[PDB]
């Protein structure tokens, strides 16, 4: 197995995929790493069992049909996957936790929203549909991207989301177009 967390890159007490050579530390890994269960299968392994149960499933997909499925076990493991690889950014960083808002000339949005808080509804199984859980992934880049304004810094917030999109696209196997 590796020897730094596939999420941060960091060492620490990591438990290791039995079915991959990926580690992690208990946290970092969605959903948290199971107390028991030997073997154990990380969410990669999980995510590509299904692909491998269903190979008609990386068929091209539209977004408006994806977005309206239920959060049924499959479509909240697609969904906690998208969210790790999120994490895996170290940009990502910059939109966990909770943010505050006090700029001149600007202010904060109407509806704050940051990965932990994301990470915690889907721990609750608060989203019932897909769209649920990706209008709030989107509302965290959207704020940043007004609050910003034309400081540099929305940079970030473009290039997070950018990780985000093409992860969406590859795990819901969406359409691809020009
Ligand atoms: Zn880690
Ligand atoms: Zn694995
Ligand atoms: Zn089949």
């Amino acid at each position: 197995n590796s020897n730094i967390c596939e999420v941060c890159n960091k060492w620490g007490r990591l438990f290791c995929c039995d079915t991959c050579p990926r580690s992690f530390h208990e946290h970092c890994h969605i959903p948290s790493v199971e107390a028991n269960k030997n073997p154990w299968s990380c969410i990669f392994c999980r995510i590509k069992t299904i692909q491998e149960r269903c190979p008609e499933s990386q068929s091209g997909h539209q977004e408006s049909e994806v977005l309206m499925r239920q959060m049924l076990p499959e479509e909240q493991l697609k969904c906690e996957f998208l969210l790790l690889k999120v994490y895996c950014d170290s940009k990502s960083c910059f939109f966990a936790s909770e943010p505050y808002y006090n700029r001149e000339g600007s202010q904060g949005p109407q509806k704050p929203m940051w990965l932990n808080k994301v990470k915690t509804s889907l721990n609750e199984q608060m989203y019932t549909r897909v769209e649920g859980f990706v209008q709030d992934m989107r509302l965290i880049f959207h704020n940043h991207k007004e609050f910003y304004r034309e400081d540099k810094f929305t940079r970030l917030g473009i290039q997070v989301q950018d990780i985000f999109e093409k992860n969406f696209r590859n795990i819901f196997a969406i359409q691809e177009t020009s």
